[PDB]
C-alpha cells in the first residue's frame, strides 16, 4: 500500500503519549520511542497491569485500538494524541 517500516531518513523525530484510564481524569503524558510506540516499560509506569491499550474519543465516536507487539504499542498513522485509553486484558 505504498508504505514499509524500512522507509527511514535521518533528522528522525520523537514524539510523546498522553493517554487517561479514566474519562473523569486528565490525560497524562509519558515517554515513548521514536519511532513513534511506546515502550512497555512506560506503560506499566502510570499503567500497571495494562496489556492492551484502546483508543476513545467521544469528538471522533471512533473505536480504534492501539496496537500492541513484543510489548512495545504502536501509535497509529495519526499519533498517539490527548484522548482516553481503555484497559484491556
Amino acid at each position: 500500500m505504498a508504505g514499509s517500516h524500512h522507509h527511514h531518513h535521518h533528522g528522525s523525530m520523537s514524539e510523546y503519549i498522553r493517554v487517561t484510564e479514566d474519562e473523569n481524569d486528565e490525560p497524562i503524558e509519558i515517554p515513548s520511542e521514536d519511532d513513534g510506540t511506546v515502550l512497555l516499560s512506560t506503560v506499566t509506569a502510570q499503567f500497571p497491569g495494562a496489556c492492551g491499550l484502546r483508543y476513545r474519543n467521544p469528538v471522533s465516536q471512533c473505536m480504534r485500538g492501539v496496537r500492541l507487539v513484543e510489548g512495545i504499542l504502536h501509535a497509529p498513522d495519526a499519533g498517539w494524541g490527548n484522548l482516553v485509553y481503555v484497559v484491556n486484558y
